[PDB]
């Protein structure tokens, strides 16, 4: 039972490397060597390869649920919330290098195990901000909010799948002229550069 | 002229599987059985998985560019150019798989797709300010990606994640944003309605 503390270890050693140097040929004893324990810590923890990559997608989506779901619970505007969420995605990914493989691992297609895809849970997400924002009259009535999630998840999501926070906002200063009822505009633009600025 | 049918057909099954499946999962036991081939055919006409991503990067990136020359006001010639880009993304799963094997670091040489992308789209941009159909005080990069986006949504790590078709969709919806943002008010009008134009005649 000094096992068990190992385990944060052994994940953080295989997100680094499949961050940096990719799925496929990143080895078990690559991320046990870096990680600095045996191959009996590893198969204590996980199975085969596919099972750190399952648990770094596990811990991805807790994170992005958690985080939304903390943000629909502060009293703020839907769009505001969905606002606060791009932004409390990047903080935490440059943070750590968990999300940053996570997202690496759905990139490169490695399966999901029946857990939704990432990317389709956060179109879900958006589509659901922002047909809440449409009916708080933040968002235009006659937007296709479901193509704009799609754009939405695309666009966070980065550069390197097709500085962050400056980004990120310059994506939302673009949305925000194009799909906000221009009374409701600046709020939202002084929100986008404040978040910038906060993070 | 059915060894150059083989090849092409070959290159197409690997297009569409990378597309599905991503580059480094797909083997070229997969590619073999999706193509109708012998495993000997296939090693005929490529040595190794590369050799298949260069052939598809060569395709996408032939395509792209002969759209680009058949073409306007600068911001008209970048929306009819991506409403092109979004047909042909439509139709097959080559340029999206062009960007699956970007993604996975395949060495290219010739250009990236998206840093192709971002060139033409933010001199076109670049153009539309001189023009005057666009603010000086557009981020182009920004602007550029966010059509790319539009284009690709969450299909950009999966073919299946989205049922093929809403491109058009998508893309004319960004535009509407896009020139509701950037034109100035005494051109909207025309570009809007372009927009919706394009759309109907492609999708």
């Amino acid at each position: 039972l000094r096992a068990e503390q190992t385990r944060a270890t052994i994940i953080g050693a295989a997100a680094d490397l499949f961050d940096r140097r990719g799925y496929e040929s990143t080895t078990l004893s690559e991320i046990v060597a870096h990680a600095g324990v045996t191959k009996g810590a590893l198969y204590f923890h996980f199975a085969a390869k596919e099972d750190l990559a399952h648990a770094i997608l596990e811990i991805q989506s807790r994170t992005s649920r958690r985080l939304a779901k903390d943000l629909d619970g502060r009293g703020y505007s839907s769009l505001e919330a969905l606002m606060r969420l791009t932004f409390g995605m990047a903080r935490l990914c440059v943070q750590g290098p968990v999300l940053r493989a996570g997202l690496r691992l759905a990139t490169a297609g490695v399966p999901v195990r029946p857990l939704p895809h990432p990317f389709t849970e956060w179109r879900e997400i958006a589509t659901s901000r922002l047909l809440d924002a449409v009916r708080q009259s933040d968002v235009h009535q006659d937007i296709d909010v479901d193509s704009v999630a799609h754009t939405l998840v695309c666009s966070v999501v980065g550069t390197r799948v097709v500085r962050e926070p400056r980004r990120l906002a310059e994506m939302w200063y673009i949305l925000i002229r194009g799909m906000v009822p221009v009374t409701r505009r600046a709020r939202y633009v002084t929100l986008a550069a404040r978040l910038e600025q906060e993070t």
